């Protein structure tokens, strides 16, 4: 297939006799198949072959669509290895997976082929855009589900499950991430998953979750307040807005995604809340809920028509909670479009 | 010189005896088992021969500084972590820790060497305290709860993500954090998949169900196998199933110490292969369980783990026949003094 060609003539450039691809997703978006238990893809000048363990080899062999190979123990796979000079591998790859390939395959140097993998990866097919899309609205229906279930007393777990079951109900695999009901002070923490906290009167409540639908991830979160909000609480949440809002409308080919957290990080400074919004303003999504590119002041990625990626700036401030608004978009050919499309004027 | 717990002492000591300057623990279940933290980002445990020292990014400092029973660092970019690991020979690492991750220690950190620690988090590990064997028990009470609604669910016309669903949510609101891998809820044909989870696949009469499902509870695993039949078994049917409850039974009866996992495997793959189904028991006997789902010891025929008191393990046989059908039947055992417990109750004989 085109994406094994692509790997080739980056084994041509680099010098490299044979790749090995294991980690779940590359495995998945490389061969179609997606072995729970560990697979492995060889792709050689001329060929490209699934590796996987008795176990896996009739699910293997009905959804790849390279020639599969099963094996009883890893001692058969290394010998289909050994020769091999120099190994194109996963930055991923574990050091006892590594140091087995030195003394069972005998290989002489490694090197990584990342950027091939990101290179494809990072650019998402007509088919890819049509399945995260329709994860996005499974997870825009969580959030509705959420919102409808959050009242005062109420766990924030019993939240979290009742949203999961949902997803699944609708066809996803399972949530993309452990869901977040994060209310009260927890609005402010870093990663407030779902916890026994029961949710009070007055709670700024944080929603993030998305979910795995057919491999693909979905990404959104959205704040809302258990009655009235206060002062400072309505304060955060405007500007979040508002920088959000400006992000999403700043997207599109071209321009790196270092200029696009700049553009919410200086809306956020400039009304003297910087030191409140301590993460980057989002990052891609795909075969992972986290992959290509980083969407941060590190990050001068040039964005281009295909890539997903989600918007969330946000504010938090101990004990009086946080407010973040996130969003999966889709860079288009002359801007961006939300895939996530639940209503963020919620306060 | 820091007062360090034991776990972190018994490192120590491997690290002595193999000449290594230093150890790195990076793998959440390792960080949590030695800490009691369980930093989401990136926490990292530098162990040298007086101090142990758990490190994390800003945004995990405080929840780690209030669980963690090791002194915590915090660092704003990972420069600072490679500086404090400057000067560190040889560095004991897990078989874990990936490759790009090694790549920046040699050239930062100027690590000059590195050693596997897996021994020594193995020894540890892979045998449970009494503490944690009642974690686990209670992780298995879950289940078991999961696995009778799941078949009091099952039934002609349902779908069985749904019934994958139900279940999920049940075990949540019975106290697990989530699900401890993947439900498997595989009818007809799709039983013949050892990993066949729970699909948009609906449920017919006459289909054999393997229910596989866990709980992540307290910070452990549980996990359970069950397989029944919508209806009335067909004679072929009803025979593998008896091939499998068998083996299943004499492997479990046999489990005790002393034994080692290869022998037992042996015990159930020799039961079923004189059947002549020795090619559809296409997987190992069971694997241990602890903070992680899949762990030491591997019940196979390429493990001479010498079982000991202390060990969990499942005992899960199966035979699984292509676009037809299969059966599995799995319990989470502990091994003891002379014989073994079943943690997981749920009756076996369901068919
Ligand atoms: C909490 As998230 C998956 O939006 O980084
Ligand atoms: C599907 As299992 C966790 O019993 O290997
Ligand atoms: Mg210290
Ligand atoms: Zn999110
Ligand atoms: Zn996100
Ligand atoms: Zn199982
Ligand atoms: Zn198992």
């Amino acid at each position: 297939n085109e994406k094994v060609k692509k790997i080739i003539e980056f084994m041509d450039k680099n010098s490299i006799d044979a790749v090995l691809i294991a980690k779940n997703p590359n495995v998945y978006y490389i061969s179609g198949a997606s072995p729970l238990a560990g697979g492995y893809i060889l792709i050689t000048g001329e060929s490209a072959t699934l590796y996987v363990p008795e176990l896996e080899y009739e699910m293997a062999k009905e959804e790849s669509n390279i020639p599969v190979e099963k094996f009883k123990k890893m001692d058969e796979f290394y010998k289909a290895l050994e020769g091999i000079k120099s190994l194109g591998i996963e930055s991923s790859l574990p050091y006892g997976f590594i140091e087995e390939l030195k003394k069972k395959a005998n290989i002489k140097e490694f090197k990584k082929v990342d950027d091939v993998i990101r290179d494809m990866r990072i650019i998402k097919s007509e088919k890819e855009i049509k399945i995260i899309e329709k994860a996005c609205e499974i997870a825009d229906k969580a959030v509705m589900a959420a919102i409808e279930e959050i009242t005062e007393g109420k766990k924030e777990r019993e939240v979290a499950a009742k949203v999961e079951y949902l997803m699944k109900m609708n066809g996803a695999e399972k949530p993309a991430f452990d869901t977040i009901i994060a209310s009260g002070y927890r609005s402010a923490l870093p990663h407030g998953v779902a916890s026994d906290k029961r949710i009070e009167r007055g709670d700024l409540v944080v929603i993030d979750l998305g979910a795995l639908y057919q491999h693909y991830n979905s990404d959104i979160t959205r704040t809302i307040v258990v009655g009235s909000p206060n002062e400072k609480q309505k304060e955060i949440y405007e500007i979040v807005l508002e920088a959000q809002k400006k992000a999403v409308e700043s997207a599109k080919p071209g321009i790196t995604a270092k200029e696009l957290d700049s553009i919410a990080r200086n809306i956020i400074a400039e009304y003297g809340y910087g030191e409140y919004f301590n993460h980057s303003l989002g990052h891609g999504v795909g075969l992972e809920v986290h992959e290509w590119p980083r969407v941060s002041q590190y990050d001068e990625t040039v964005l281009r028509e295909g890539m997903v990626i989600t918007i969330e700036p946000g504010i938090y401030i101990p004990k009086i909670g946080g407010v973040r608004i996130e969003d999966t978009i889709l860079i288009t050919k002359n801007g961006s479009k939300r895939l996530t499309k639940t209503e963020r004027e919620l306060i």
